[PDB]
């Protein structure tokens, strides 16, 4: 079996990326952020706090006949920017481009935090990366796609993001005609339950190629470019007016410049990720200081490979009994 589904950007950033996902019997569609970086499937339900509830669609499990509760078991989430969510869980069908898996543990939210109830674009999560993460006790559950596997053509999904545009995410096929040239696959450790590899190096602009390991992971639920202080403030000092300010998080820039692009390496081959990308738009509405897509790390504790440097890229999750990733340019 295969599945194939639009993937649309929530706003005019791609702040983030929603998917339709069917769930239960007759269907109920809800808009989904398909997540690489956490493994649970949770959903606005008709059992969230009303008050936590601004205009997302959701789930109602009472009225799908193939839902049953899981007995006793319960979830909780933190994300790595703040936001939260928590519990209880049913099975039920639920169907991603017309790939279809029965008894899938779908979370349904009690409560959410506010950065949830405030995005009425986003009814829940799809958690794409490995099931050691999944947070429902006490018997964990698996990701849609490690449910699929096995009935997939090929145990693997593709991510296609695009710049200001919808994309796609493919189960179990890689769509030949979606990317130039060939896909070059690196290395994956599956020991912090994420899709981590190490990038090769990085040039910034026309600059040349710095040959250093980064390890990261790829992350489609996260929005920007996460990189080593050192990398970051090599990218930004091209960028005239560029600084990193602690008021507002991170590094700005004069929304005036003209940003230059970053590369970063797959193995031997080169992603590069136009300038564009990488403008993030005013820090406030009508402010001339313009908020940067490549951000330092070094409060999180890891490296993140997020939107803005997958959507460059045609990216293959292989999930293999050695799992790898593989990019290609489009």
């Amino acid at each position: 079996s295969t599945g194939s589904a639009t993937t649309t950007p929530i706003d005019s950033l791609d702040d983030a990326y929603i998917t339709p996902v069917q769930i239960g019997t007759p269907a109920q569609t809800l808009n989904l952020d398909f997540d690489t970086g956490s493994s649970d499937l949770w959903v606005f339900s008709s059992e969230t706090t009303a008050s936590e509830v601004d205009g997302q669609t959701i789930y109602t499990p009472s009225k799908s006949t193939t839902a049953k509760l899981l007995s006793g078991a319960t979830w909780s989430i933190s994300y790595g920017d703040g936001s939260s969510s928590s519990g209880d869980v049913y099975t039920d069908t639920v169907s991603v481009g017309g790939l279809t898996v029965t008894g899938q543990a779908v979370e349904s939210a009690k409560k959410v935090s506010s950065s949830f109830t405030e995005d009425s674009t986003i009814d829940g999560l799809l958690g794409l990366a490995f099931s050691t993460l999944n947070t429902v006790s006490p018997t964990q559950q698996k990701t849609f796609f490690d449910n699929a596997k096995a009935s997939l053509d090929s145990p693997v999904f593709t991510a296609d993001l695009g710049y200001h545009a919808p994309g796609t995410y493919n189960f179990g096929f890689i769509d030949t005609t979606a990317y130039t040239g060939s896909i070059t696959y690196t290395a994956v450790s599956t020991k912090q339950g994420f899709w981590e590899w190490t990038s090769t190096g990085y040039a910034v602009g026309s600059g040349t190629f710095k040959s250093t390991s980064i390890d990261g992971i790829a992350d489609t639920g996260t929005t920007l470019l996460y990189l080593p202080a050192t990398v970051v403030s090599a990218y930004w000092a091209q960028v005239s007016g560029a600084k990193s300010s602690s008021s507002v998080g991170g590094y700005v820039f004069p929304c005036s410049a003209t940003l230059p692009s970053f590369t970063f390496g797959v193995g031997s081959a080169r992603i590069v990720i136009p300038g564009d990308y990488i403008d993030f738009g005013p820090i406030s509405t009508g402010s001339s200081s313009c908020f940067g897509g490549i951000q330092s790390s070094a409060g999180i504790g890891i490296n993140i490979f997020g939107d803005v440097a997958l959507k460059a890229a045609f990216v293959v999750f292989n999930g293999a009994t050695t799992p790898t990733l593989g990019f290609a340019s489009k």
